[PDB]
């Protein structure tokens, strides 16, 4: 899948993400709240797998583990996240 590097100012206590997992692989973004930090991030989308946060490899991690890592980022701090898109259908025109 397409890997994307996301760089975000966490300027409040909530990013606007609902994260889940299916019991294996990477945790993924199930929802992005409108009018949120993450909705304003150009290169992140619902369905994206969260592969890394600040250089930590999140392969195999459950949504609650990824969630704690995002909660632990201090308000006012910039963080980086590597997201991977699943391969879904598209049309070239």
């Amino acid at each position: 899948g397409t890997e994307k590097t996301v760089k975000v100012i966490k300027d409040g206590p909530a990013l606007g993400l609902t994260i889940s997992d299916n019991g294996a692989g990477y945790a993924f973004i199930k929802k992005i709240r409108e009018d949120s930090i993450m909705s304003r991030v150009a290169n992140v989308a619902v369905g994206d797998h969260i592969a890394k946060i600040n250089g930590t490899d999140l392969n195999g991690c459950r949504h609650f583990e990824v969630a704690r890592m995002l909660k632990e980022i201090p308000i006012g701090s910039e963080f980086t996240m590597i997201c991977v898109e699943p391969k879904k259908s598209e049309s070239k025109v």
